[PDB]
Parts: C-alpha cells; structure tokens; sequence
C-alpha cells in the first residue's frame, strides 16, 4: 500500500553536557560527557531511549546521518528524473 | 559505571509510496537502525525519518557537538 | 470451561510494499518488499507486530494457512457428524 | 539492515466448547505461532484464529501478494 | 514495616478445557488439555499469565499447594501457642 | 506447538506482622514462585498468597482436574 | 544543556520485615529479612523494584551510600571554591 | 526460593548545571547503578539522585538496619 503504516517515529531529541572524571588519567581529570535523550512514537505509545555519548562517537554520528542525507537527496533526484 | 551507550548505526533508504501527494509521486525514506550496548546484550532501536527529521536531527546533534567542544576547552584552560 | 477466556486476538493487518535495494546483486538494483503490521488483543492491551516479508516467505505463510484452513475444515466437518 | 523476519509459523487445531451457541455444539479453533528472528533471539506471537479470521486474514496476504508481484514486474519493464 | 507492600497479588483464576490431537500415538487419538489463566495484581497494573495444563502436572501442582496448606496452618497453629 | 507450560512450583512460608489486627498478632504468609517454559528461557511469577487464597485457588484447581477427568473418560469411550 | 532531562528518578522507598525459615542452620532456627521496595519514576510511568535485603547486604548498602554522600560532599566543596 | 536480590552497587559524581539557580551554580549530581540478581541475567537499575535524596535514603535504610536488628535480637531470645 502507501505509507499508513509506519516504523516508529523519532519525536523528541533532548541532551545535557555533564562533566564527570575521566577514565583515561590516573589521575583527577575532568572530561564533559553527553546525556542523549531520544523520544520515539508508534502510531501515543511514547517511549525513551537515553544513551552515554563521547566527543567521537558523535562526530561518526553525524558523519553517519551526512552520508544518509546524501543517499535520500541522490534517491530525491533520481526519482524526480522519471 | 556503565550508561547505554550506541555503539553502531545501519541504514536503508527505501522508496514508498506518498500517502499526501496529489501526483502520487514516490518518496524516499530512512530505515535508522541504531545499535545500543549496556553490559552482549545490545538492543536495537529502529525509527523511520524523513528528510526533514534527520535535518532537525543533524542540527540538534551539531549543538550538543559545539557545546561539548566547548566545554572541553574550558576544561583545558581550567 | 466454555471459551470465555481465549489467546491474544488478531484484530488488525496492515501492510506498506517498498522499494528498496537488492542484497542479491553486485550492481544498483531494485526489489520489492513488504513491511507488514499485526496487531494483536488481549480480552484494550493491544501490540503490533512489524515484520520485514519476501515474496517466497509470503508464499510460504499463504501455504501453511491453507493448510491450517483445510484442517480447520475436517475437524468441522467431522464435528457435524456426531 | 535486518528488520524483523518471520522465520517460522506452527499451529494447532483443538475442539473447544462454543460460548455463543444455543446448541452447545463445539467448534474447532486455530492456535498459531509465529516466531519472528530479527539478530538467535528468536520471539514468538501467539494467538487464536477462528475460521473467519483466518480467511481474512488469506484474502489479506493475498492482496500483498498481488502487488508485490506487479512491483517487481513494473521493476523488471523499468 | 507492617504488611502494607506486599508481592504481587493473584486476583483472578480462569481456565478453558480443550481437546487437541496427542503426540504419545502414532495414530489420530484425542487428549484433553487445560489452558489456564492467571491474572496477577500489584499494589491497578493486572498482567496475565496463560499456560497450557497437563492432568499429571495439575496433579503435582495440588500436591505442592496442599503441602504449602499444611504449612500455613502448622505456622498458624505454633502463633496461637505464644 | 509449544504453549506456556508450568515446570516448577517453589514456596517459602514467611511471618509478617498484620496490619489489619487489633492485637498486633503476626499472621503466616505464602510466597509462591511459579517457574513457566516456553522454549531454558523460563521465567519466574512470584505472587503472595495468604491460606484463603490459595484454598480457593485450591478449589478451583480442582474443579479443574474433574473436569479434565471427565472430558478423558468421554473420550475414552467415543 | 542544563538539568532538564535527566535519568529516572527514585520516588519512593518502603519495605517490610519477615521472618523466615534460614538456609545457614540444620535445624528449625527462624531469622529476619527485608523486602525492600523502590518506586522510581520517569519525567509518571512509575516503576517499582522489590528486593529481598540480608542485614550484611544492608550494611554493604549504607556503606556505599555513605561513600557516595562524602563524594558528593567534596565535590558541592570544591565547586564552592571557584 | 529466589526473590531479586541486590548483588551490586556502583556510582559516578557528575556535574551538571543547574536548572533552579538564578546564579547558575553548577550542582553536583550522582548516577546510581544498583545490580539486581534474580537467577547469571542480571538487571540494572540506574537513577539519579540528588544530595537530599541521597540523604533520606540514608535515613530510611538505616531505619531498616535497627528494626532487623531488633528482630534479630528477639529471635534469639526468644
């Protein structure tokens, strides 16, 4: 059919920056970490996702979510060109 | 100790059916698999964006990037 | 007892066909694929079930139901004959 | 990426007491069990089936079937 | 504390008596099966538990609730006797 | 197909103090654990039971076994 | 950002003392033990954890807690001291 | 029989910012691991506290401590 049915939908993006100890120094070293809150519906029926994420996991998140623009914008063009 | 943390990310794009177009024409859309270890053990989350959604996704995540950054520096110079 | 209490109920069957790419071919080509949703009742308390179907797994499930029809079937039919 | 699969799908027929019956005569019911893989970690969702919902259910997979195959035909002409 | 926690609370006992074919015969024999639902309530918040009785295993499971009976009253009867 | 089945019963008998009592007195208690397979992967329902409750459930189970019994002797003889 | 999401949080702490029958004696020999329930709540969808708790297991808990308050304690200090 | 039983205990002091705070003090903040054994399928349950929080608990635990502690000592007199 069309799209009626659907995956569950990403509908609420929140986060803090706390800073905790580090695990790379012996000794007390500070590093900022970050708390990532997703909230995501089935269409009511809200749920949260909440995860831990450093520096680099989230710049290969946002390198991951740049290459799926890009293959959306690509899929876009091709389906413009009929 | 040992918050859930994502540790991989999957895509699809697929081509549906549009459900508010007049012309019928097709749309891509984004399967996002998101892989999240705790200890083994990993959970998947899976949603479905649109384009417009992972532009606010991306913008949200370059925030929390910049501010990181900056708290960071701060920390160097503390 | 009667059938007062019973199983989860099948209470709705929704389904969206993709296009996406194939897994069986080296180059760019496309396949279709179902995503179907169930969605199931507790005699209020309802689930859906998503699930990812192929045309051979389709066909399979089609066969097994029919099985389960035609044996469905005799036992009504030798039901009616005390 | 790997959605969720149904991987496997069993059933059982049993005779149960009618609960709407003035005759009281029994019925043959229908308990089916799919088992869903998505990776292992198999689930299973069971439910009972009387014989109109199951030929519902037919005609339903069938219509999915229909337009699967005339998407992959207008596919294969593309 | 008093008893105001308390574990969860069986509050509702239903069952079903089916026929099924048996898997101890080679040929068509019909045995009879329980499926037995239990709804389960903690201190609002009812769950089901359904499970599929055997008449050995129903045997066993009123032995042990006897002896757990026996139990309960040996208990009873040593607080009365301060 | 493989329904839900009952594989183990365990039980400990507890004294807790009443709160319904005027005299304060300790009453017996039941905790009742109830280990179901479905297949390893067997779960765990705990409940309390106080001795009305389980002679009822006592009663209902009963009234279980009778009748399984006698659906087993009609068959027996059809 | 700032303390507006944040991890679930711990809403309520009751609990209950038996007796029971132990595990360390041969004979007849009844000792206490704790049931311990903890309500915690996301930011509504309350939850609740029920552990059974030994004195040791206690004395262990306080300790850490303990541990956790003086952590704290340095590091409201230290955040003092500019 | 097996009821869940707390068998781990771990924590982190953060700091976050605070929300309430016309100075915009930073707070301190802990992260609360608390493992829970069932039997081997172990569960975690993470909360947040604050001091105030921490400190009530403290309280209430250590109310718990003297009441078992004087069961104890009744039992063995008794």
């Amino acid at each position: 059919m069309a799209n009626q049915i659907s995956l569950p939908r990403l509908v609420d993006l929140d986060w803090r920056v706390d800073i905790k100890t580090s695990s790379d120094s012996i000794s007390r070293m500070a590093v900022p970490t970050c708390l990532l809150q997703m909230k995501i519906q089935e269409d009511p029926s809200i749920s949260a996702v909440t995860v831990e994420l450093s520096k680099e996991t989230l710049d290969t998140m946002l390198d991951g979510l740049g290459r799926i623009r890009d293959q959306l914008s690509a899929v876009a063009s091709k389906l413009e060109h009929h």
